[PDB]
């Protein structure tokens, strides 16, 4: 589970960072864009300090927080997944960040029950 985390994390770095070579492809889909990597971002970090402290540890508080922001980017990935639908390449890339922060909601619900 700590392992899945890990190479999870790496994926929210690698995507958020190419969510910015979306950047030009039209000017409504520009704050759609930013609001979601600065999300990402803040994400990125709260599971950063979920490794360094130990996943066994997490209280409760934390867990709620996390799955509350994992939640909301996911609904905000999928508003951008409709919004799209260079534009074939964005879609990709929309699919794929979908997919891993699925597995990021996964890895954070499996914690929630233990």
């Amino acid at each position: 589970l700590d392992a899945a985390l890990y190479e999870i994390y790496d994926g929210l770095i690698l995507y958020q960072q190419r969510l910015k070579s979306l950047e030009g492809i039209s000017p409504e889909l520009g704050p759609a864009l930013d609001a979601l990597r600065y999300d990402m971002a803040d994400f990125a970090i709260l599971m950063a300090q979920a490794m360094e402290e130990g996943l066994d540890s997490l209280p409760q508080s934390f867990l709620r927080k996390a799955l509350e922001m994992i939640r909301k980017i996911q609904a905000d990935a999928a508003a951008l997944r409709e919004k799209l639908a260079r534009a074939a390449a964005a879609q990709s890339i929309a699919r794929k960040l979908e997919e891993m922060l699925e597995k990021a909601y996964q890895i954070l619900r499996h914690l929630a029950a233990a």
